[PDB]
């Protein structure tokens, strides 16, 4: 039917450099190939542990910024060559930069269930991505489905059915299973998923249990069986979330 969340997929020139090798055909695949395979998590996960399944993301269009943005003196774009605010770092203040280039896509976010950026930048504190949470409702502008929000100061309408995903982290590109979960992960948000509670155990497993499900708030290591899996807690928001939205954004799988 209309299962299927259509993606506008970007990739930076960091991520088209260091993750793609220059080449737009590796990083081209290499998106495809993680889509897919985040794909397979929310196709095969039964949102109400019976038949409400098989929803899932596709790509509906890939664009591979090559180069860095021209920008001028005092403006900014989330494609620039240095980071803001400290370009020494080569790392953006994560929030501020999924900011940026919700504003900088805005037109093309429109047309999409959901936006998401791939780059390849150290952000601090172990920060891996971010994303703006969905819900069911209507008029709430975050997460999937596009919704005209003004931004007072960026002096326009941009979307915030968005998210960010890097393959950077201490110096390093993480490992190919940690990017599957990173993004899978802030496409939660997306989908409605808030953070599983650090406390109720039945969403927060011990390690003997299985380990944390991909909702956790401390980034998992992907090595334990619940690691690349929704605990009951995201399946019931993004239930929720799905359940009235997917009759708002979403299409049918190509
Ligand atoms: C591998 C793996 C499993 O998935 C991940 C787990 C943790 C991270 S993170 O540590 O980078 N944290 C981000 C940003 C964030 C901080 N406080 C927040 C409060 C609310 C919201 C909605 C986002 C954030 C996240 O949780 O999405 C990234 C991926
Ligand atoms: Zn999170």
């Amino acid at each position: 039917m209309k299962n299927t969340c259509k993606l506008l997929v970007v990739a930076d020139h960091r991520f088209y450099r260091y993750m793609g090798r220059g080449e737009e055909s590796t990083t081209t695949n290499y998106l495809i190939e993680l889509i897919d395979r985040v794909d397979d998590i929310y196709r095969n996960t039964a949102w109400d542990n019976a038949g409400f399944k098989g929803y899932g993301i596709q790509i509906e269009q890939i664009r591979i910024l090559k180069s860095p943005q021209e920008v001028k003196p005092g403006e900014k774009h989330y494609n620039m060559a240095k980071s803001y605010p400290n370009e020494e770092k080569d790392a953006w203040d994560v929030k501020m930069l999924l900011e940026q280039f919700s504003f900088d896509i805005a037109e093309e976010a429109s047309k999409v269930c959901l936006a998401h950026l791939f780059t390849y930048q150290d952000f601090d504190m172990g920060t891996l991505g971010l994303a703006y949470v969905g819900s069911p409702r209507a008029n709430s502008h975050g997460g999937v489905c596009p919704k005209a929000y003004y931004s007072p100061v960026g002096k326009k309408n941009i979307y915030l059915n968005s998210g960010l995903t890097s393959t950077k982290n201490y110096g390093k590109t993480i490992l190919t299973k940690e990017a599957d979960l990173v993004t899978t992960h802030e496409l939660g948000h997306n989908f409605g998923a808030e953070h599983d509670p650090d406390g109720l155990a039945e969403c927060a497993p011990n390690e003997d249990q299985g380990g944390k499900y991909v909702m956790y708030p401390i980034a998992v290591s992907g090595d334990h069986e619940n690691n690349k899996m929704f605990s009951q807690c995201s399946k019931q928001s993004i239930y929720k979330t799905i359940e009235s939205k997917a009759q708002e954004c979403f299409q049918e799988r190509s």
